[PDB]
């Protein structure tokens, strides 16, 4: 199945998990760190995996995204279809806090606390390769 790219509406960045372990966006679609494999725990719960490094997308306990080496609870995201047909990805562990995966206009991480419903920052188009 897949992989996909996640294209953010905000500045038109593909979500990227760098070998650093840092997360950001790049506009370069032939970047090798933007190819992402999504898998499902339960219905509407995904892990998001870099296929180049095998890292998982994760959000830490204060709202910053990082690449994780293992699929732990900080790696579960709620994928929710929005209008239409972008998805948003809410941190499952901090779901009560409305912490989304987000990129800023310049393609760097938005911090979970700085996110909220209705921002372009949180909208991602999954493009199956
Ligand atoms: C269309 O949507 C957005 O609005 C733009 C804007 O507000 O001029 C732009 O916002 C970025 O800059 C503004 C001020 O210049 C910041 O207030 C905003 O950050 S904040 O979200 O922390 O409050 C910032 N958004 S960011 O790039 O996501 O950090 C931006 O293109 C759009 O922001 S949105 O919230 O995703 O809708």
């Amino acid at each position: 199945k897949k992989p996909k790219l996640l294209y953010c509406s905000n500045g038109g960045h593909f979500l990227r998990i760098l070998p650093d372990g840092t997360v950001d966006g790049t506009r370069d679609r032939s970047d090798q760190h933007i190819q992402l494999q999504l898998s499902a725990e339960s219905v509407g719960e995904v892990y998001i995996k870099s296929t180049e490094t095998g890292q998982y997308l994760a959000m830490d306990t204060d709202g910053l995204l990082y690449g994780s080496q293992t699929p732990n609870e900080e790696c579960l995201f709620l994928e929710r279809l929005e209008e239409n047909h972008y998805n948003t990805y809410i941190s499952k562990k901090h779901a009560e806090k409305n912490w989304f995966v987000g990129l800023k206009k310049n393609g760097s991480c938005k911090r979970g606390p700085r996110t909220h419903y209705g921002q372009k920052a949180i909208l991602f188009l999954p493009l199956p390769v």
